[PDB]
């Protein structure tokens, strides 16, 4: 227990001075026509990357992945167009090679400036990195076992250090998450932020923990919901879950709204574990709702008690549980938002998930510490642009998940302390 952070980081890793360090990051970005459209992936990990190059290194050697070419060379995944993204980021040369590993990658870089930043190929067009792939006529194909083994090495034997600032990938075992095996293994600033976040709330968190949960299905939850049942205070289940749950509790009339038949199954089993763990569960007890699932359709509010009526299906939460946010929320002291509280995606059924975005980065002012985690949560936050109003906003994938799910995560396991 308590793996998460306690780790070792670029903040305070003596001798880097003269030592060439390997560095995994996310470049998995947005492109169109060689013109990457998004490049916060490639200035967030500029700060790495100054740290080390003010400090000596005798070379920065970078590797990462793109897309899913699956162990097969795709130019529509290369990570060319990015090593020109950097060199106006660093204001200086950077050197692009189009291989990870081998004799000449490992002389190429030898032969190069020596305070220089190079930035190798797609990882992801080995199949030996995620272990499968698949060929040309698409079929699945599985990695060699001497063949990946021959792959983690020839990676370590790119550089004397290696940091990680890849979280967000850190659930898988791939080569290059847990085959560098160097001595001296070390999270990138990003990545030390996450792992700090989240053990802040995950291990000892300032009481009472607030988990607001969010999202059509609650089939593709329960472990996520179980596993935090037992180390969270209070819970806020919302959005489409909520129908699922209001019908097995409560014989509330749903109306059209969205149904889970799998997860209606799993009701009982939380609602009791809840109780024993003695969690507080919040649902919302009246809801907007529409005749036709779309924008701008005739709608109305009704209660729990009222029920929907037939052909009728509720899309947000209606106001009397978007006022009774504020009490739950605004006490908390530290809060893991993972889903929306209503269609968002549609203006007219976002207040529910707006009216709690604030009430989260207004308790974020009042002193708790907030994380976010979602992605289709984050989506929310950016389009409201308030990244900044919250402590945290994981831009941890499925990683994130399996952490709040309660698993390993390979990636972090294998750094150093
Ligand atoms: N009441 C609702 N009805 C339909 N879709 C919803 C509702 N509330 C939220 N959603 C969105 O529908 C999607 C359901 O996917 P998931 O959360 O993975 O089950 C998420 O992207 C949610 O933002």
């Amino acid at each position: 227990h308590h793996h998460l952070g306690n780790k070792l980081s670029i903040s305070d890793l003596k001798d880097i001075k003269n030592k060439k360090v390997l560095v995994r990051v996310d470049f998995n970005v947005p492109i169109e026509n060689g013109i990457i459209k998004d490049t916060n992936r490639i200035t967030a990990t500029l700060p790495t990357i100054n740290h080390l190059k003010k400090e000596g290194a005798s070379k920065i050697i970078l590797i990462s992945h793109c897309g899913r070419p699956d162990g097969l060379r795709n130019e529509k995944y290369t990570l060319k167009p990015v090593a020109e993204t950097l060199k106006g980021l660093l204001g200086e040369e950077v050197l692009f090679l189009n291989d990870c590993v081998g004799k000449e990658v490992e002389d190429k870089i030898n032969a190069a400036k020596e305070n220089s930043v190079i930035l190798l190929e797609n990882l992801r067009f080995h199949i030996e990195e995620e272990g499968k792939g698949v060929d040309a006529n698409g079929n699945k194909v599985k990695a060699n076992k001497e063949d990946v083994e021959k792959f983690q090495n020839d990676l370590t034997k790119l550089a004397d250090v290696f940091i990680n600032d890849a979280f967000g990938t850190a659930h898988r075992a791939h080569s290059s998450m847990v085959g560098v095996k160097l001595n001296v293994k070390a999270s990138g600033f990003l990545m030390k932020k996450e792992l700090e976040y989240f053990s802040k709330a995950l291990e000892n968190p300032q009481r009472p923990l607030l988990a607001i949960l969010g999202g059509a299905k609650v089939s593709d939850k329960i472990q996520l919901i179980k596993n935090l049942l037992d180390k969270v205070d209070r819970m806020i289940i919302g959005g489409g879950m909520a129908y699922t749950f209001k019908k097995v509790l409560n014989n509330m009339k749903i109306g059209t709204s969205l149904f889970d038949e799998a997860g209606s199954k799993i009701v009982g089993e939380i609602m009791e574990k809840a109780k024993a763990k003695n969690v507080q569960i919040f649902l919302p007890v009246d809801f907007k709702i529409a005749d036709n699932f779309d924008n701008n359709a005739n709608t109305k509010f009704v209660t729990d008690e009222e029920g929907i009526p037939d052909n009728w299906m509720g899309l947000d939460a209606g106001p009397k549980s978007i006022e009774n946010y504020k009490d739950v929320i605004l006490t908390s002291k530290t809060v893991i938002w993972n889903g929306p509280q209503g269609v968002f995606e549609m203006p007219n059924f976002a207040k529910g998930s707006i009216e709690c975005l604030n009430l989260v980065v207004e308790v974020t002012k009042k002193g708790a510490i907030t994380i976010v985690g979602g992605g289709d949560t984050a989506s929310l936050v950016e389009q409201q642009n308030k990244k900044n109003e919250i402590s945290h906003v994981s831009t941890g994938g499925g990683a994130s998940l399996e952490l709040l799910e309660g698993k390993e995560l390979p990636g972090v396991l294998a750094l150093s302390n």
